[PDB]
């Protein structure tokens, strides 16, 4: 009703810029922007700034006006913030006052030339002596799920998603400084793989027309990334996207931003170590402090994390459980059961044991928390363990009851390595879907062997999730999935 | 094969070696790598090498060995060179030097303790104390596609791909630093969308199963990336990988790198020279000079571009035209024959001049050149030209016969957009695939407004090809696309 009132209005009024002449010039040019002469002339007395003649161009949307007949104030929003200019209808030239600025809408692009001064509240103002149309908005400024349909307007009206990218951004660049200055080199891995690996999900499938030849979105870059270790790229790391079939959820998105690191001659303690001091960092770096505030919790980076075993952290939050139930397939089939997992006939007993403690503890792990002691079921790529063969050297890493980073000491044994895929394979046979392939070139590239490596994994959507205080990855995500 | 005996012979020791023990330590911990070891004491003499003790611990790959009977010498290979090894039969601990290092194979994995010396031709060598195989390979050292098959054997024998691959890296941070220092802020737009667009090619298609939804990979930013600069990020880029169903070539690849920026208030001049000064801040940072060598040729990035529009290019390579033909739907079509281009019934006047540019020009552009003036058939998201309705404020930019990276002033008219994309429907309709879809959000944001903006994209893998003197993409891409 009013809305296509206001649509009417405008896309006329676009139409007469049209009739009249140029209703699209890029030509307009700004020296500044508002957080800068905020950043710079904040305290500063009127005084000084009458004495010293500053004149300064900016350009951006038009938020706020107020019309107070041949005086009129407006806020003007661009990148850095918001800038209050001062429209006088005699300081501008002759009818730019009444047969423009008065006729212009909220939510046009303009820009402004003027010189600066202060309110009678101290505000950092600019006194037009000039003010253009650059770009005629056709509709006016702006359930809770258009916030993610429609971005634009989410950016446009609530600083608080603003600020939630932009911590997004710095967090990216201090995680790739962060590596960057400990020697680790960044790769480009490919993107679609014939053969998916180094996760368990269901692959996206598509074709390539060119070679007939179909072929699988990577649900991981591990195997090619350890490919490169092979190669004599020792210390290497990957921050981009990977893509599972699984579905939405308030932790899940079908195309997610990852970030895996491989650096060889260590084991997975170098890795606890070497993220505990990422989370030192970017919390030094990127908010205030190490006591990062999320949800009703307090984090602090400046602690170290709480490590426990699987089956310790199984027996801590249940611990009515007998643990002898664990080491037998059909007492940890009836738990799974009692807890209300539902198993599956491809499932091991370690799997099994994985289950429990995903259904049992996860979901109570709120300060960060190291999960070590892996079956090898459910780690096909991990080291062995020595004095437990049928446990891995591997650690999940989790915060705030969900799981942030996965690290572990690589598999460099060809023949273990075949051998577990060989299981993998007979899972899939067996009805699990989320089983890997049979990769013949990783084996190959481990027969030429590769050194002893350690590597690590972390969900960034989930890290900057802790980071900026956002409950949803929809939040943290610019262009998540919806339902149409 | 004689290969394959030696790969089971060294199957037999690894076995041996699963007899007596760990097979695989992972314990082993280096204080420093070659290319620091060389960075520091190559400048030092023996005398002072002497007075000072200084124990170093490396490891690697053995690439080569001469056993001279209690004195033997070993080079080491990792991230940063190569680096020798003195192994002496009484310097070691009993036994490792008869029992252990006599029985490993060229490839294995080892490390080393010692001290460091410099021999009697001055190359720095370290005096092994202890010495240890870490992982036992069990294929022995290694043109055509093999080098792009297995990257591994490529990375390990040439040092030349090894530096094409370190030289990507360090161009690719340099360009993030550029775009960051000028106030560019990086995001990450969807891989996976619902409409393709902001470019011409046959998308990749999948199936989300969770949401009964065929999705297809993003084959350009554009779009979403406009979207966030109607949000208020006025300066974005994002360097990420873009899919398209092409086929394998010189210059192609199925999945690449791709650079796309967006600045607000500018036009297309702007991005021209924000592309000069960005070829020569790479080529001083990463070179070391702004003349790179490039085949037979050599480029100057500090002199700047040559600058043609599409016309003048065709005129200039192919002088017999008659630039009245280009005017006409018959004359231009039979032209376009007479060079041999087989014209689709989905072709316009604008389309049938950009073939003929494609076919007579831009084999002949070694030198970098930015080409103006394209029509508006093929460039659907540019801005139109205010003198010249039919064509848009648009460059292409080529150098070395191919083309690097497009550029153009934004179009911000919502309704134009809106007609240009049905024009793209009739012309999916006619037969042509390549033609981009309807979008409707996107025009909704136009809708909202987007202020004059300029943007540019570069093809990174060709950047790289430039500035590694490689002639194929397959050369600068670390796994390219292979046929079975
Ligand atoms: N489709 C779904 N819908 C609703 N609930 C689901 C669900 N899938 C799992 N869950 C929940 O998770 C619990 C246990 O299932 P898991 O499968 O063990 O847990 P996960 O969160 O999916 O981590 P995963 O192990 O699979 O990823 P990976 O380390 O290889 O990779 C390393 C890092 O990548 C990140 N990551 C993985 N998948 C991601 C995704 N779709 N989106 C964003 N980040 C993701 C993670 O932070 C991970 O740490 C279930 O009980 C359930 O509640
Ligand atoms: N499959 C094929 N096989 C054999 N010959 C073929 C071929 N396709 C084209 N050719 C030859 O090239 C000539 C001209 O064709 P064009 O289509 O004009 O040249 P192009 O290299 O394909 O650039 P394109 O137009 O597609 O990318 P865009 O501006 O959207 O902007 C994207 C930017 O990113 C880069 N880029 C685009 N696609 C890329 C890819 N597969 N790999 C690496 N970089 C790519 C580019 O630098 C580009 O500027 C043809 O006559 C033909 O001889
Ligand atoms: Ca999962
Ligand atoms: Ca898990
Ligand atoms: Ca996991
Ligand atoms: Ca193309
Ligand atoms: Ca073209
Ligand atoms: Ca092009």
């Amino acid at each position: 009703i009013d809305f296509n009132d206001e649509l009417r209005n405008r896309r006329e009024k676009l139409a007469a810029l049209r009739q009249q002449g140029v209703a699209f010039p890029n030509d307009f040019r700004r020296d500044h922007t508002s957080d800068q002469l905020h950043e710079e002339f904040d305290a500063k007395d009127n005084q000084e700034l009458e004495s010293l003649n500053i004149e300064v161009s900016v350009a951006g949307r038009m938020m706020t006006r107020r019309i107070m007949g041949k005086a009129s104030f407006v806020t003007l929003q661009d990148v850095g913030g918001r800038i209050q200019l001062y429209v006088a209808r005699d300081s501008l030239p002759e009818g730019v006052y009444n047969d423009q600025f008065k006729k212009w809408d909220l939510g046009d692009i303009i820009g402004a030339r003027g010189t600066l001064f202060k309110t009678q509240t101290g505000e950092l103002s600019i006194h037009c002596t000039e003010l253009r149309l650059l770009d005629k908005a056709l509709r006016p400024l702006p359930d809770q799920e258009v916030r993610y349909r429609q971005r634009y307007l989410d950016l446009i009206a609530n600083d608080k998603s603003r600020q939630t990218f932009v911590v997004r951004s710095k967090i990216l660049a201090a995680i790739r400084q962060f590596m960057v200055a400990r020697g680790f080199m960044e790769v480009e891995t490919p993107m679609m793989q014939v053969i998916p690996g180094g996760a368990s999900a269901r692959p996206f499938i598509t074709h390539h027309n060119a070679l007939d030849l179909d072929m699988y979105l990577r649900i991981a870059p591990e195997l090619y990334l350890k490919r490169l270790v092979v190669g004599g790229f020792e210390r290497v790391f990957e921050i981009n996207r990977n893509f599972r079939n699984e579905g939405i959820s308030v932790r899940h998105n079908p195309e997610f931003t990852m970030m895996e690191l491989y650096m060889a001659y260590a084991d997975y303690h170098d890795l606890i170590e070497l993220t505990e001091s990422l989370f030192r960092t970017l919390a030094q770096e990127v908010l205030g402090t190490t006591k990062v505030t999320y949800g009703e919790h307090v984090f602090d980076f400046g602690k170290p994390f709480e490590k426990l075993t699987m089956r310790e952290a199984i027996k801590k939050y249940r611990p009515e459980t007998d643990m002898a139930d664990l080491d037998n397939f059909d007492a940890a089939k009836a738990l799974a059961e009692s807890i209300g997992i539902t198993v599956e006939k491809s499932w091991g007993l370690g799997r099994i044991v994985t289950e429990i403690f995903d259904e049992v503890a996860e979901a109570h792990l709120i300060q960060p928390t190291f999960i070590t002691e892996y079956p090898a079921e459910v780690s096909p790529l991990a080291r062995r363990n020595d004095v437990n063969p049928e446990i891995t050297d591997r650690f999940e890493f989790f915060i705030g009851g969900r799981e942030i980073g996965n690290g572990f000491s690589e598999l460099n044994d060809a023949e273990d390595q075949a051998e577990r895929f060989q299981e993998q394979v007979n899972a899939k046979a067996a009805g699990d879907d989320e089983a890997m392939f049979y990769d013949e070139d990783y084996v190959t590239a481990l027969e030429y062997g590769l050194p002893p490596t350690a590597g690590l994994g972390i969900g960034i959507d989930r890290m900057i999730m802790l980071f900026t205080n956002s409950h949803t990855i929809r939040d943290v995500i610019l262009f998540p999935a919806m339902r149409p």
